[PDB]
């Protein structure tokens, strides 16, 4: 009934009724105009013609890899480059934040609830006579029917960007600070308040759960020793809350900042490295301020901590994830000649892109053993069996699973991937081709287009028949991979404005908070300008084991 | 014993212990170098001669008034200079915010927990030999003796600038809604966790005190008829929270969004001008938009009452306060291509300045009455009594007390004054003149610079001995005035940044909300942007009582 219901308005524009059965777009400073926002400005044609696709782009960045080489090495050149890939994918990026899974208008409520995922594209009104608005079907396809034709791994479909289990594992427990749903709310709701990268998940949301897990002196994290290695304490000796099944013991109930760690013995196993981290960070700091009390101690290495996640992020993580020549760079500096907001919500559909659960292998392999997931899940006993040091060595030789490209949903888990099909429609998204425009990607024209390939794409056309009605979700694991990458376009150019957005938006990327005092001085500061992903398990694992992101 | 406890770093560098008994000064970006940040950068020393001081643009902003006629009627002047006063106010503000009443360095603490005032400058470390830092007698003087010397009335001074009490009372009123001190926590902690104007002071600070206000049809809040007139509804009826002398009969305690408004009439009656005009803008949208339902009215005329109120305290409330012949104008687009982060959090020292007690009267003069503050306190007979219109009337016609200048603090408040300098000092508030050169102002090198005459000046002269231990808050109302104005300079330099920032940081004011669909429309867009004191008054108040922020 809502005459909005079509979303009339192209190009940004703002769909607003007007009586029961009109509507009128809003365009401004879209660069368009008319009745829905689809004649372009002048200056806006030149614009269009002289933009090259993302399609385009990423070839530029993964190929002249001898150009690259040159441009690396000029540091002014470097820095110009990535200035500019902050700043063009910034601005897709609604901040201040808008909507949510309650509002398709802005209001007071929606900005100001902290408890709601933000929404990149408003929901579907409640009143529309059709899922998506006002194509298609009364009712989507049956999503258990998606789930088995298209997202089901037959065989293994490994990554041919080489990505590892160290690679998995890391992107599973680095989310899991911000994707954090309150499924006592709904699936629009997130309990992780900062709404990004506040390392909630190693020093707890509350105060109250981050005292239990500090030590109180040095500015250090409780810990337990086990056969000479240093874990994290126990629930009995904190009282800080975990998740485990009823089975487990409870010299074996590790407690962390992030209540689902205990899990999966990979989380646990970044849980342990990262508490480790910032007991040495202390030891640092210690030895530089002597006359520093534990609370100065803890906030100064909490801070450092926060800058060594962000680097490691965009220069090893994102680094391997992009597979450009380009040599990424973490520099706040870039931005202070910039407009850009030092704010950040996490948007529902970032959570949802996320659900990479492609990447998991079939067993865990581990030193001489192969876990199934029946083995591996709430079993730290494998952790302490192994140890840090063969999990790092083991985890760096597996291979993970294509994401992208459709069929590597393992069985195992096949229940969470219907759950993010269904939950989606619950909080009424828009179609795949509606967040393509979103993000000034060329709507599909046909399944086939979208996966490259013709036996999944007749099944898909069976069961949406029309494309501008197929789902963003289903569609991020079915599309045709860039050649030999691990994801498609879509996923790309939705996730990386999200994620610059939430790791340069942080506080400590402010004029005000980028220099050394803030991080007890140029000792502190140099923790955060020389992070690797290689440093972190160098300092922090027995043996100094080689890793990496990618298969060696 | 802390190495920083002198304060020792200028012009905004930081300082850091190194070791039991040393510091050092972060110098980052302050534009200067050098131990203590003092050595002045080329380019620095250009721009310090070609800065003319707070006093002399004052000046200019004050006088030419025929010049300032022809700019107010130059559009694109008018908005020139505008965008400057903007500009060179916000870059005054840390933002994000850095630190609190327990944090003296940055900390993550410090910047994610909403409950905490901000802070202009850090406090005074807790093993600092002396209040100030290093500085002044183991003991600031009896605060009693401050209080009764230089503070307390003696006989009413009037504000020269002709400030009355209906802008008296708006101040008290509009200012309330971010200043709400969480007494069961301290002074450094506050209850209004939006930080700015989010008109909770109408609306509520949660869901579930908006609800109870909330009547559920067209968008509308609850109120009751008495004698013709409306009024908000009772406490009985709607079951929300409200501060109430145990004497008062229920059907005089009146329910708003502020738990404190029912303590005296003046804001009682801005409460019940703001509740009109909520209900006023619902009956506009619903005939602009017969489709729309009870939320989306409700939540869009908020929004449009968070912009009148916005546009009046800049082109009405601080206009007057100013006394520039200079037009102030409110225009979030002067921002657009500029560097601003529309964000906010309220500073403890604001809350401090904004104690302007000494604009209140001897007594409240309504119609033929004379009210006592006994009388007048929690007496919404009065309002009843005299009605709206009268109130108006009187409160346009009575005078307000002059605020700086000294002695002007009424008798019936002050253990309230008393209360702002203990609570300073509770807080280990920096000297005056600290706060001065953290705002780019001459530290002060007398008393009797401070405060123009030679009696007060003798007496703080007796008690503190030294000016560079002199405290803000006192100094703020002893100040010498501006001619013939109601404040000093240290009061607008520090209380102007404060203000703008709050007002243009709020999300309306961000490009992606500044349209006119955010407001249902040029229609409820037009509301805002011709927004005065007197249309709120006029469209509200009945017979359309001529109103000001002067007396006439
Ligand atoms: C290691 C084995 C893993 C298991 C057993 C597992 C299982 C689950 C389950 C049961 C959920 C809840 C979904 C629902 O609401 O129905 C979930 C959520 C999620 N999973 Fe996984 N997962 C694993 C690894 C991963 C990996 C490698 C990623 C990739 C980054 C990932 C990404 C996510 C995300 C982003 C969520 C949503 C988090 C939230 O909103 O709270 N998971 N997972
Ligand atoms: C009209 C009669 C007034 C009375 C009886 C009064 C009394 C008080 C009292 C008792 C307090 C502290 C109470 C507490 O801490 O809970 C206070 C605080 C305050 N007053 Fe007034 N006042 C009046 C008018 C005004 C006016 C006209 C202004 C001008 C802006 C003003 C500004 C403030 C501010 C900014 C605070 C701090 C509030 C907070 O942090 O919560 N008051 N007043
Ligand atoms: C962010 O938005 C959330 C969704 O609106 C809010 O969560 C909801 O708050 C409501 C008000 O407290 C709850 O309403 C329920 O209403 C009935 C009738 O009065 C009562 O019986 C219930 O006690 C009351 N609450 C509950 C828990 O039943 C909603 O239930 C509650 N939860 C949800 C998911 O809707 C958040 O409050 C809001 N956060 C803030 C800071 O405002
Ligand atoms: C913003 O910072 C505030 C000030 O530190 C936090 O408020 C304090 O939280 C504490 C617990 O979280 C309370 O301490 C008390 O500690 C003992 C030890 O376990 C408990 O028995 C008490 O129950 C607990 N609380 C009380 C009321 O006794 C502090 O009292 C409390 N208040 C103050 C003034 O410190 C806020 O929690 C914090 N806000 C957020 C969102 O983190
Ligand atoms: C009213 C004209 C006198 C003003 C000068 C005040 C000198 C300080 O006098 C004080 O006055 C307070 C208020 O009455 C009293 O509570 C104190 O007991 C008294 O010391
Ligand atoms: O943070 C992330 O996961 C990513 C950040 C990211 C950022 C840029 Cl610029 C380019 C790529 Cl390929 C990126 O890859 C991913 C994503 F986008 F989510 F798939
Ligand atoms: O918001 C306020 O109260 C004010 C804002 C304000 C803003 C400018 Cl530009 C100039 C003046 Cl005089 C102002 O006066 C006051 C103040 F600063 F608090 F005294
Ligand atoms: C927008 O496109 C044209 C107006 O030029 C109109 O025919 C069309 O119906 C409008 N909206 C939609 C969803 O078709
Ligand atoms: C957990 O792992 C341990 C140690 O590797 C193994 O002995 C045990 O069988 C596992 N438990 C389950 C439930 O698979
Ligand atoms: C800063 O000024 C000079 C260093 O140039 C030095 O004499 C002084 O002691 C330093 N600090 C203070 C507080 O004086
Ligand atoms: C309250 O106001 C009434 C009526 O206006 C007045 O007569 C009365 O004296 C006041 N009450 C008190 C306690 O002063």
């Amino acid at each position: 009934a809502n005459p909005c219901c079509s979303n009339p308005c192209q190009n940004r524009g703002e769909c607003m009724s007007t009586g029961f059965d009109q509507y009128k777009c809003d365009c401004t400073r879209t660069g368009f105009y008319g009745e829905n926002c689809t004649t372009p400005e002048f200056l806006t044609r030149i614009k269009l013609l002289l933009k090259p696709t993302p399609n385009t782009v990423h070839y530029i960045l993964t190929h002249f890899k001898g150009v690259w080489n040159i441009v690396n090495n000029i540091p002014f050149l470097r820095s110009l480059i990535m200035k500019y890939v902050l700043t063009s994918r910034s601005y897709l990026i609604d901040s201040p934040p808008t909507y949510n899974v309650h509002y398709g208008y802005k209001s007071w409520e929606a900005f100001s609830n902290l408890s709601y995922y933000t929404r990149a594209l408003p929901p579907v009104a409640d009143d529309c006579p059709t899922p998506m608005g006002v194509k298609g079907n009364k009712e989507l396809p049956d999503s258990k029917e998606v789930l088995e034709k298209v997202l089901l791994r037959r065989e293994f479909i490994p990554d041919p960007q080489g990505s590892n289990m160290m690679f998995a594992f890391f992107a599973q427990h680095f989310t899991h600070q911000f994707f954090k749903t309150d499924h006592k709310r709904g699936p629009g709701f997130t309990r992780g308040l900062g709404h990004g990268v506040d390392l909630n998940h190693i020093y707890g949301e509350t105060l109250d759960r981050q005292h239990k897990l500090r030590l109180f002196k040095d500015g250090k994290l409780k810990y337990q020793v086990i056969g000479g290695e240093v874990y994290p304490p126990t629930v009995k000796d904190t009282q800080v809350e975990m998740i485990y099944p009823p089975h487990i013991p409870e010299n074996l109930q590790f407690a962390v900042g992030q209540e689902v760690f205990g899990l999966v013995p990979g989380l646990m196993m970044y849980a342990t490295i990262w508490l480790r981290e910032h007991n040495r960070v202390c030891d640092i700091l210690k030895q530089e301020h002597p006359e520093w009390g534990d609370e100065q101690l803890f906030q100064t290495s909490r801070l450092i901590l926060i800058g060594e996640t962000i680097k490691i992020v965009i220069e090893d993580y994102v680094q391997h994830l992009s597979g450009y020549h380009f040599k990424l760079k973490f520099d706040p500096e870039l931005l202070f000649n910039q407009q850009f907001q030092y704010q950040n919500r996490i948007a529902s559909e970032f959570n949802t892109l996320y659900h990479w659960h492609p990447l998991l292998p079939d067993t865990f392999n581990i030193e001489d053993q192969e876990y199934s997931f029946k083995q591996f899940l709430y079993n730290n006993s494998i952790l302490l069996e192994h140890g840090l040091t063969q999990f790092v060595e083991s985890f760096t030789r597996q291979i993970a699973g294509r994401v992208a490209g459709g069929r590597n949903v393992p069985i195992a888990v096949q229940a969470v991937a219907k759950a993010s099909i269904d939950q989606s429609r619950e909080m009424k998204y828009q179609s795949l081709n509606e967040y393509r425009k979103r993000f000034s990607l060329k709507p599909y024209t046909s399944f086939e287009e979208l996966t490259g390939e013709k036996e999944m794409a007749a099944e898909l056309k069976a069961l949406y028949s029309d494309i501008d009605v197929m789902e963003l979700y289903p569609a991020l694991l079915v599309e045709k991979p860039r050649p030999d990458a691990i994801f498609g376009e879509t996923m790309v150019e939705l996730g990386a404005p999200f994620s610059l957005k939430g790791l340069m938006g942080n506080p400590i990327c402010s004029p005000q908070y980028w220099k050394p005092s803030t991080f007890g001085g140029e000792v502190g500061f140099k923790i955060i300008n020389t992070a690797s992903i290689q440093s972190l398990i160098c300092n922090n694992v027995k043996g100094c084991p080689f890793t990496s992101f990618n298969v060696q």
